[PDB]
């Protein structure tokens, strides 16, 4: 489950896989199904559920980096 | 410039606009130009430059939220 995912900041390959799943989940949540499915097929992503987790992660991340 | 953007966590509409620009920039950086341009046209996004800022924001955000 995406909710239980614990990051290793040094595994850039795994982190890019996680980012694309978060992007597919965000697109699904916002109703852009065809776009989300086309992206999933191109990057061979694992199954994603609709979620706006990426929006909340972005808000926390930008604050931490500022 | 995306590099100078300062967040208001309470402006969810502006934050979703920022997220989609970060997503378009990430897709461009990773070489997925057609996908990035189709997304930009659907959401009427402001001009984006290729950048992997979203990946670094995600890594910081997930750590802060954990
Ligand atoms: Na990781
Ligand atoms: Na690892
Ligand atoms: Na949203
Ligand atoms: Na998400
Ligand atoms: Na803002
Ligand atoms: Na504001
Ligand atoms: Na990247
Ligand atoms: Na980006």
């Amino acid at each position: 489950h995406m909710r239980d995912e614990i990051l290793d900041p040094s595994n850039l390959v795994k982190n890019r896989e996680i980012l694309y799943r978060l992007m597919i989940s965000q697109l699904m949540y916002d109703g852009l199904e065809k776009f989300a499915m086309e992206l999933s097929m191109l990057v061979k992503a694992d199954q994603c559920a609709p979620s706006e987790r990426l929006l909340h992660v972005m808000i926390a991340g930008m604050q931490t980096l500022s």
